[PDB]
């Protein structure tokens, strides 16, 4: 099945837990579509509320050059999206480094998939619990050797495209 | 077993494939040591050969920050190897990292079973190593794979996912 990835910027805990709006970073834009491009990433999408910061992306991407990165406000116009693509309604996956007992590896990702999959990646200190709460499944948290596991969200993007190709 | 990074600077290719000296970017030093704490590699060494560039770069190490022993950098590929030599007692084996396919390349699995001593992991940038670095190399990975037009990934991207599946395959 086709695979979306969506950058998210809302909505994020801060240090203290609280939801925020982050800013865009530039280096993801970059980073994140070329892993996207690597492993056949149908469209990367990158989502903010903020009129101001999509016009900061735009123009990063619109100088670094394509359909390919979507720069679009929110989650509901991802799905709309990818509806309009596919002619069907992804499989909502969310991730993060912190524990889900409901959560699947990305091997019963793959027997389970039985429609386009779009994986939401969040900026800042994470998603809110909402997030993993209502998403379709999230995926098991990347983890090495001991309890620290806080990789930047371009190194946990490239991880798990990676361990999706390595499966199939 | 133990593992370490380094990222160099010199000598790297320009997209002619001449040798350039790249500079230091502030975010391989954070991210990519995430990734080494994340998956215990011992020691991540920060490679160039100018001292301007070693010096911003301790700046900017000291300012993110007990773990200032970490992330360790250094002028030259002969001072990391006589630093590992130090903290391990032996020599370690020297493995190059590219997005180009080298005939000798290896697998990760094939690293597994080879490894019988502390492994150095390589990392270039600007446009990847010159052809010297590899020909020098102990081995050469086989390069990260995807689509097949197109692998073009960060550096930081690229230490990841080797991490990653060398971790993996010591649990499997
Ligand atoms: C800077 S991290 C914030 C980490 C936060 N504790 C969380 O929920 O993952 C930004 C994004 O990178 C991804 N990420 C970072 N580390 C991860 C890990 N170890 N496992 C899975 N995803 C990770 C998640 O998508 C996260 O929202
Ligand atoms: C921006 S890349 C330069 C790419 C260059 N074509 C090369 O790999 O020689 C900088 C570093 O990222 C790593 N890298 C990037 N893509 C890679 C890939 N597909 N496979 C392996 N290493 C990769 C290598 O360590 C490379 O020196």
């Amino acid at each position: 099945y086709n695979i979306y990835v969506a950058l998210m910027h809302y909505p994020m805990r801060d240090k203290e837990g609280k939801v925020v709006t982050t800013s865009i970073t530039n280096m993801d834009l970059h980073d994140i579509s070329r892993s996207c491009r690597t492993f056949g990433v149908k469209n990367y999408f990158v989502v903010n509320p903020m009129p101001a910061q999509r016009e900061i992306a735009s123009r990063v991407v619109r100088h670094w050059i394509f359909e390919y990165t979507i720069i679009t406000d929110s989650l509901a116009s991802v799905i709309k999206s990818i509806e309009e693509k596919e002619s069907g309604s992804p499989i909502i996956i969310a991730t993060t480094a912190r524990y889900q007992q409901k959560a699947i590896s990305i091997e019963k990702l793959k027997e389970i998939a039985d429609r386009p999959i779009l994986l939401l990646f969040g900026t800042g200190w994470g998603f809110v619990d909402d997030i993993l709460e209502f998403a379709d499944y999230v995926l098991k948290p990347i983890h090495g050797v001991g309890d620290f596991n806080h990789l930047s969200v371009r190194s946990a993007v490239a991880i798990y495209l990676d361990r999706i190709n390595r499966s199939f």
